[PDB]
């Protein structure tokens, strides 16, 4: 089974964003995210609110800075399977996450010189995090 | 439209430069883009353009990170592409690398913890989209 640390934020239907820590400390009743074999993404409650007491956690960077902070043993979705987070770093697998992201705030920075490249065909390129830019 | 200096590019031969070293060197290296069929592939650059002096807005996107751009520059949204400013206005997912490595690893001794059960696939999404298994 294996575990995640308190504030490891667990996306829910009523609340949004919650540690799981106080999901599982005050036992709060809520739907989460799951996804099927065939990847579809569908909701539905907690069942059980595991306090697994006091184990080893690791801490997981990921390329983009962000933390994961885990037993070695919990497993992690990786395109096709289920894997624990360990054997996903110790193989240098892709951890599946969302496709999409939205954009949360604008600020103005004033003037700048900027760039821009040309290519051939399509006129895209692919920016750090795969975004990608486009000139049509 | 156009881009800030530090806007990192995935290049084959050196991995994520600037916009802007790449633009004002004339760095002859390879891209990489997509078709109208989803493809991938890769393609030399063919320009450098400098578009000189212009007006950039910093977007912040819900992980923190940040695209730095004129406001018209456009961005791939599930297959279309729109405005950076439109995406914004409309609160639109950008597209959209639907995978990512971990770098490294750090111990942090013991702590509590926790885990939730779930009736069916036994799996549920946090923060990010990543999806958390005991399967």
């Amino acid at each position: 089974g294996g575990a995640l640390s308190y504030e490891t934020e667990i996306l829910t239907v009523e609340y949004g964003l919650l540690p799981i820590g106080k999901i599982v400390e005050k036992r709060i009743e809520c739907t989460v995210y799951s996804v099927d074999n065939n990847g579809n993404i569908y909701t539905q409650p907690v069942a059980q609110w595991h306090d697994r007491g006091e184990q080893e956690v690791f801490e997981y960077c990921l390329e983009d800075g962000s933390l994961i902070r885990a037993t070695k043993d919990h497993k992690f979705m990786v395109d096709g399977q289920m894997l624990p987070i360990d054997e996903i770093f110790e193989r240098e697998l892709d951890l599946m996450r969302n496709p999409g992201i939205k954009i949360a705030t604008r600020k103005y920075l004033g003037k700048q010189n900027v760039y821009d490249i040309g290519v051939e065909r399509d006129h895209n390129f692919a920016l750090k995090n795969g975004f990608i830019a486009s000139n049509a």
